[PDB]
């Protein structure tokens, strides 16, 4: 029937699965890394709705996870249980705002109509739930259930340490909260946690026991309308960066004149503001450049990560260059760019199809870090944007929705908006948030309301700013 073991599995596909389907790239669409020549997309168009609840309902099946434990390893069960309710419910919060915390196990039992907690609440919630986790890992010993990263409490301990420092850098706007300690936290995390060693360490999707990538051929007809963004192109472009190489293939309308797979010039870049027709004229006459056939042709495509070595290093980069850690911002921005050109290496065959003539070779990777265009230059602002951009460019096809969590965060890197196609309500910006979802307002009116009145005035608005962004 049901064991500690079966719910573990339910539990950590959840939060690792992606769709075989247009909303892979709904997330990619809303940062501006690609455009879309099918149709026109709310995401690419910055069109926002409600979100969803779905989250909570994991909350019974990790609480029947741990009481189900039949052996004396309750702790590692239980660990897992408080990783994944953080996560999930940060998820959520980041998407909305203030919601339920404390009530919410006796809300999804039907017990009460859930109070919202405010956001702080709920950020200062996640973090005592994730040193909860810590420890519970670090005194528990290896469990069974766990496809992600095989139960192993080390890779567990550092799976919850890397989430903490997302969290809290994600709480960057709140360093001044007296309560939050938001830099004391963060530099006692990377002083006594477990930081990753490497991208062996990656909490991530693997593909090809009987599975494919997301967007291999035999699971969708559509990846074929993805359209890369000026947003990479020109990005690669000016720093001479090959990974485009291994991101795109070429423009077919410049292979018809003669353009060749090695050269820069091949390679076209989509704005995703321009007019919808603009686009679709683009798409028909072949002046694009679509997906790299890594992602499209090759049945284990790449990992997808969720928490992983390079990004650790890119968030360890910012803390530095903010000064909330005492280490050498450059040092660690570096290791970032390594680690993703390495696992781009690692996770590609060496074949002509893939990198274009342009292998991501050992000496490749040192010329890159020591281009000119990329050094960190000691000034805050300007540092930041190459940590961010850097971090927007190594999350393509990763991540879901956190380069676009990090834009909100940082206004980095700046994306194309064009007053006269942009579809949200406000023309010169992304939406900011999520609208809650309906059957709030049909079975917990009272609390919802209270909750859009403290933090909005009242009006559940897409371009209203939460807590953690104010
Ligand atoms: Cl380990
Ligand atoms: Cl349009
Ligand atoms: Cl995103
Ligand atoms: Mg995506």
């Amino acid at each position: 029937k049901v064991t500690s073991s079966l719910l573990a599995t339910g539990l950590l596909l959840d939060i690792t699965s992606s769709s075989a389907s247009k909303s892979f790239i709904y997330d990619e669409l809303l940062a501006k890394q690609m455009a879309w020549g099918e149709s026109m997309e709310d995401y690419q168009y910055n069109v926002f709705g409600r979100s969803g609840f779905g989250g909570y309902t994991t909350l019974i099946n990790a609480q029947k996870m741990v009481e189900s434990v039949s052996d004396d390893n309750v702790n590692a069960y239980d660990g897992l249980a408080h990783f994944i309710k953080a996560y999930k419910i940060f998820y959520m919060s980041m998407e909305m705002g203030d919601l339920p915390y404390e009530e919410a196990l006796q809300g999804e039992l039907g017990l009460v109509r859930p109070k919202y907690n405010t956001q702080k609440e709920v950020m200062n919630f996640i973090l005592s739930d994730l040193e909860t986790a810590y420890e519970l890992f670090s005194t528990a010993k290896d469990f069974d259930g766990d496809p992600i990263l095989g139960g192993s409490i080390s890779k567990w301990k550092k799976a919850t340490t890397a989430f903490q420092l997302k969290v809290l850098m994600h709480l960057s706007k709140k360093e001044s909260d007296a309560d939050l300690k938001v830099k004391e936290r963060f530099a006692r995390i990377v002083a006594s946690g477990s930081l990753m060693e490497s991208n062996e360490d990656n909490l991530q999707m693997k593909y090809a026991a009987n599975t494919v990538y997301p967007f291999h051929n035999t699971n969708t007809k559509h990846a074929g309308y993805a359209m890369l963004s000026t947003m990479l192109i020109d990005k690669f472009k000016a720093t001479g960066d090959i990974r485009m190489f291994y991101y795109a293939k070429p423009a077919k309308a410049k292979l018809n004149e003669g353009v060749t797979a090695d050269s820069w010039d091949a390679y076209i870049g989509t704005d995703p503001s321009l007019p919808f027709e603009q686009i679709e004229k683009a798409y028909a006459t072949e002046q694009y450049s679509g997906f790299n056939a890594r992602y499209t042709d090759y049945p284990s495509g790449e990992p997808v990560v969720r928490l992983g070595y390079a990004e650790q290093n890119f968030i360890l980069a910012e803390a530095a260059v903010r000064g909330w850690i005492s280490g050498d911002a450059s040092a660690y921005y570096k290791k970032a760019i390594r680690a993703h050109m390495e696992f781009i290496a690692s996770n590609t065959p060496d074949e002509e199809v893939y990198h274009h003539g342009h292998p991501i070779t050992e000496e490749a990777i040192a010329a890159f870090l020591e281009t000119p265009a990329i050094q960190l230059s000691g000034e805050k602002e300007e540092d930041i944007e190459k940590i961010l951009t850097q971090r927007y460019l190594a999350s393509f096809m990763q991540h879901p929705y956190d380069v676009y969590y990090d834009y909100r965060r940082t206004g980095y890197p700046v994306l194309p908006i064009n007053p006269a196609t942009n579809r949200n309500t406000m023309n010169d910006r992304l939406p900011m948030r999520w609208m809650y979802p309906k059957s709030e307002s049909d079975y917990n009116l009272e609390h919802q309301n209270e909750a859009l009145e403290r933090q909005f005035g009242g009006v559940d608005d897409v371009n209203k700013l939460m807590w953690i962004l104010q």
